[PDB]
């Protein structure tokens, strides 16, 4: 189905560097409709619930912590299989891992600094979707560009 | 600098696939993302914006295509941001804009002008007032700060 | 080597915008614009060649393209059939979701490009010139 | 005024060069509509009626000549005022005075190596568009991004 | 034509990652690279450099910035590249510059104004002989030169 | 480690096809430094020595003189793991074979003419550095953005 949604967010890194722009654009290139964008500093225990299903990991005060260390952009992307193919466009977790072409393949080296998240799952993304953004922030309309995109 | 200008693309801008390259154009500047959202504000909300033009015979279109999508709201800070800014999204009317402006790149008909930004120093304020809770505003110091500012 | 193959955007391609970056990626890799036109081909002109109803909902960019492999090659610049099975980096896989959205047609082998290049240009369409490159392209 | 087209020609310079892509990128990305397009070697009594304001001028054998040197992308661009603002993204006739961001600033150096051919207006357009394409070449369709392109 | 200018990327320009954007905008305007390197000039390099500004208050400053990071010099060769390649970086004052000129694209403030770029022919001259050694400076034929020239 | 490094390198037909920019552009994206950068006409004798593990081989004398042919960017890029990903970025060694995305499968055709020459392991690479440059051409000085790029 089309209207299948995704979490995509820029950490704080993706943010410094200055690679908003860029990422947004692979997105927008793809087809994928922009359901929701907004930058924000989340609190400490957002963010903790955020990777609740990492509590039990030695990594994660660091990496709660890290990204604590700037504002992150989240997104709500929409369309066809999109949490699956956001995540072919993002690449690896690890950027040494990835492909040229993906985002981070083009952009990231580690795993610490790998300027974005993205769901794993459908199942995931809806659970990341509800935490990040309130059911107002989500727009719902139609992709100018619809019946181009998608034959069904 | 701590200057600040709002910078909204409009439904033509995120419809057409835009918000990517417009806000691409200010990162690469060197100017800082103080706020962003996707937001589909009230008629009021609008109006007030566009108060300045209550008067005129066109706000009521205005104010409905503006209805006809979801907007992208921005606020960029850096020195001189919001003359900058206008210089960057180019004249009101695209068809008198420069190529490498984004109106230049990209639109066509003022009624279609994919972006909107503040005039002036004072009426950013407003803008980013009336857009933007200030907890929505972020803080934070831009990793290339002296590279980008001697001072 | 001379060797063409036919690449053809598809009319989703067009009204999205893509001609411009599609023809890009073949130039920028050294394949040889042989033959370009916008078209809207018959009904006919394209079952020689909902999938028909929309092949003719807009125009086409019909291309031949010159240069080493260029039809296999040019296979890979497309990626897969199906977007969703497309990497990064190919056209598909940077602009395209759908298989029957899929943004370009290219030929599937170096004698169907020949009987699809005969079928959708003319000879005289044909350019004969020698790429102002070729010797940085090729040994 | 929305169906004004103009004539645009990729001068032999500019194909040789691999400025096909980008050139079409700046008329598409502006929202311009192509109508027409082909790769095609005009014989020289066409390139003489097409210059044939200037056979008088000291440079019109070379321009031909130049101008015969290698094949020529032709095309149609629609859209409001677009043979001036054509124009403009083509940028001065010498490079040299040619704002960088505009295509012949951008990829320009000489005047008889200026990469592309604009009409000089409306009326002018309309003739070297009869000149260079037949009626069955100009594709009629609607620009899928119509309503949003324009108000009219 | 092969005409030649001195084009610098300044630390800031370095440190920002503009060293691929910048080589690209002379490149595709069909200049021809004729000398580039990475260098860290001394002091004396820098102050000679920027001569004819010795009498004014900001010089001290200036050469202290140019030292804190790695430049990236080069020579571009072609028709009026001196000029043109003036046009191409904006204005020195990156407010002042237009939108498609490289400090209009990548600058805000004139002391971080990303690029150097020769006043003038003749200083062109000076600064390329300052920059690089007779060997540095490489003589070969544009593989495009008869499409980019008359 | 950080500050690991390879050899890379634009070949004569990499610098006349105008690729200088594009190239240094994928690395710099990426994250990683530029150490060292000089356009330079090597010698026969350098060039030969460069290859000297394919001095008997059958490629070696054309190889040499094609690497004669026009001057070389030669560089040093810096980062973790740089040297494997550096090979990662160029693409496979026939451009034929590398997938797009890379600089091989996004501009070459003839492994004879791949645009690029990458030390092909970190001893190498090493060795690549000390016979290119000369140790003060080796810059040192810390990324702007090393701890956005780098967890260390």
């Amino acid at each position: 189905m089309s209207d299948e949604q995704t979490f995509i967010a820029i950490k704080p890194d993706g943010v410094q560097r200055g690679l908003v722009g860029p990422i947004i654009s692979r997105f927008e290139n793809r087809g994928f409709k922009l359901a929701a964008l907004k930058l924000c500093s989340p609190s400490k225990e957002h963010l903790e619930q955020h990777y609740a299903d990492l509590s039990s990991k030695p990594f994660f005060p660091g990496l709660v912590s890290y990204m604590l260390s700037g504002p992150i952009v989240a997104m709500v992307w929409e369309g066809r299989e999109v949490v699956k193919t956001g995540r072919t466009i993002l690449g690896a977790t690890n950027p040494l891992a990835s492909a040229p072409g993906t985002i981070r393949g083009d952009f990231a080296i580690d795993v610490g600094r790998n300027v974005c998240h993205g769901s794993d799952s459908v199942e995931n993304a809806k659970k990341e979707i509800a935490l990040w953004f309130k059911p107002e922030e989500l727009q719902k309309y139609k992709h100018s560009q619809f019946d181009w995109i998608y034959e069904k």
